[PDB]
């Protein structure tokens, strides 16, 4: 009668509200069929996710001095528009020299909050949840952007690199094309920990709903863990007991600065894909042990189980759900003390729901699949015959009345 | 020791895209010949990298004709995936010509920077984006399509103008639709004047082309449709009497735009009332190939009259354009739109039926990677932005192996 087009609430600008957020499955379900676990909500701390299909964090090598531009709104905003359970922002440097590339996002200054907040604000206008993977590239810092012919090389001070400011647990390079790391002094660690706390606060200011700690891909914290990159003879190296000291502090510190209401995640690498060797390697057993130590600690809410990037001589056997067995191995070890999410060439909805139902995991992350298909939530929903919400701008053409839910039978691939 | 170059001509930094997305490989690795779909088209001096384009789609997400951060996230991602051309939704030349109070507008000058920020991004990517200027005529002051009061009038309460609705006559669309006032000749004058001004600010926004909305029962269409255009004036009566305002706006648009700016015209080819029909359409279409002001005709259908009975279907309105192409030949280019959900149907529509451009609407809403998807349908290698293709590589080619990440 006089139904009005209501504005999304809390946003510096107008856009139509979405009353059911996109990616929310129909709870009654016209089919009468039950909603599969992939499209079942998850409440972690004071935060609920309409589904369990997340966008894994993905560096776009498109910021300037760590500042997001319009680009990232067009990038992330189109994906947030189509209803992913959660969006993770790319590795965001805590210190300038912890950037991977010179084009990385960073959050070591307050000028980098607004660029990110503008995107987090678009996600929020659509009713989505969005967060930030805090990172430090350790001995893999000051490299080249990876679509460049110079890819896999050192970023010189002429490209904006810092070849003489790469820091890590010890002074051993990752590769021969990679830079020479400088053993981090206690002054270094101290400031890194201060810088992590500083960056997390700016993230909450930007409007992140959760924080993920990047302790993976041989970047740092991960390098502290792997014995062959950390030959320190102090309390931060030596035993496995010691090599975890710093990761466990950052976990504690992140939880401290966000409080009790903000989910905290941790990404780790489960194996270094190093073939039979008699020396100490980062194998699944090590990962599960670290994961166990984290559940003892109580800080983290979820472990994000990736692999690789740890050692230059890896031999990763990529394939569909190839690193799903790692995350299973971790959930059997921690059970319901922590949640785990998996990632890695998860390409259809069946595999996704199965890794959550049969194999008993909590959250499925996709990366490349969203880059090629920003509507994967709709695609996966179609794989499992699930009716899911899509925003009004997008659904009304794929209709027949006034439900916020799309029939999985329409525009079937 | 290479450098990552910024894009050119843009406010902000963004990695530059040497080979635009949607650009096939001139020497296709497979040796297979580039299908027409992925063959470039040049209108005036403008060159499109493929014949797959984003059809104009309204988003009912604007405030005072102003675009927001939404349209950047909406068209942005779609554009990043290399659509040959991207058309901005119907931009109203007059406030009362808006379909809804949430339509994008170009009747003032504060409505340019909004529309230009998105064009700027498209340009940063190497893509060609244009704008469809329009007037809703008797179908204006209506509600958004996803709202329960869909197919109804927007009162001043919602921000509508149920009284300032101006069309070719007081003939309303339906009991649900608003009551329109027949426009005075001074009204038509003001309208034509508004169009020129709107096109002018569009060129200031960065438009690479302009499409005329002469379809869907809006003013220009309402004038060509006898059941709504009976003014007894030089505009009312003879088919020629009704074709004037349309043909005038065509020339006027060609006049305001230069000779290097392509100008398209979208028309409805039937009212599905079987009365405007493929015949009336082919006639008006030839009148356009005569005037020589329009470079491309966007053949569509529907919206002309309530009580219409559209028969939707894969390529349901392709025949309409094949007929227009028949009576126009190389005199004008023709574009088809309508449930084209795969590349094979699209390419065929181009090669086996001679048509020039394939336009997709909803396919892009569901899949802003449609071009990538149509590419795999025809085993075509296309460029994708360096930010997207690097992970899908086994390494320096801007093109993606259509075999990687296939359904
Ligand atoms: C382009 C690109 C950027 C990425 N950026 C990050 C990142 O910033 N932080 C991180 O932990 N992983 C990053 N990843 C790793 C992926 O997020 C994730 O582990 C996933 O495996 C990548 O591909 P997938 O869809 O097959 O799972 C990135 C991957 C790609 C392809
Ligand atoms: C959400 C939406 C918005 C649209 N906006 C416009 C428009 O602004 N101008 C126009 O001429 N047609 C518009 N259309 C019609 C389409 O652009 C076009 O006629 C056709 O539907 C696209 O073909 P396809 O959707 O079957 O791929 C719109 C259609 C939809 C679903």
């Amino acid at each position: 009668k006089d139904i009005k087009v209501e504005p999304a609430k809390g946003i510096s600008y107008f856009t139509p509200a979405q009353e059911t957020p996109a990616g929310t499955a129909a709870n009654p379900q016209t089919s009468g069929k039950a909603i599969p676990k992939l499209f079942q909500p998850i409440t972690i701390r004071g935060l609920t996710f309409q589904n369990r299909l997340g966008v894994s964090p993905m560096c776009q090598y498109s910021a300037e001095d760590g500042h997001m531009t319009d680009y990232h709104l067009a990038h992330l905003g189109g994906i947030a528009q189509r209803g992913p359970g959660l969006i993770m922002i790319e590795a965001t440097a805590v210190q300038p020299e912890g950037r991977i590339s010179p084009q990385d996002v960073g959050l070591w200054k307050d000028s980098q909050i607004a660029p990110i907040a503008r995107v987090i604000e678009f996600a929020h206008s659509q009713g989505q949840k969005i967060g930030i993977q805090l990172a430090h590239a350790g001995r893999k810092a000051s490299t080249t952007v990876p679509w460049m012919l110079n890819h896999g090389s050192i970023a010189t001070e002429n490209v904006g690199g810092w070849p003489d400011n790469v820091k890590g647990p010890s002074d051993i390079p990752f590769s021969e094309t990679f830079p020479r790391p400088r053993a981090m002094t206690q002054d270094d660690i101290r400031e890194f920990k201060e810088a992590w706390v500083a960056a997390a606060k700016r993230a909450l200011v930007a409007g992140a709903d959760f924080i993920e700690i990047h302790n993976a891909h041989g970047y740092l914290l991960a390098s502290f863990l792997t014995p062959y990159a950390n030959k320190r003879t102090d309390e931060y190296g030596g035993s496995f007991e010691n090599r975890m000291r710093l990761p466990l502090k950052i976990a504690q510190l992140t939880r401290d600065t966000v409080g009790e209401h903000v989910p905290v995640f941790l990404r780790l690498s489960a194996s270094d894909w190093l073939g039979s060797t008699s020396t100490e390697t980062w194998d699944l057993q090590h990962a599960v042990r670290f994961a166990e130590a984290l559940a003892d600690q109580g800080a983290i809410d979820l472990v994000d189980v990736s692999s690789g990037g740890l050692h230059s001589s890896q031999e990763v056997k990529s394939g569909p759900g190839f690193q799903a067995p790692f995350g299973i191995a971790v959930k059997k070890a921690v059970g319901e003390r922590m949640l785990v999410a998996t990632v890695g060439h998860i390409r259809d909805g069946k595999l996704a729901n199965r890794l959550l139902e049969e194999e008993g995991l909590d959250v499925v992350l996709v990366g490349r699949g969203f880059q090629k298909d920003p509507g994967l939530v709709w695609t996966f929903a179609q794989h499992l015959d699930v009716e899911v919400a899509m925003p009004g701008q997008i659904r009304w053409g794929f209709s027949k009345r006034g439900t916020p839910f799309v029939d999985p039978s329409v525009y079937k691939p």
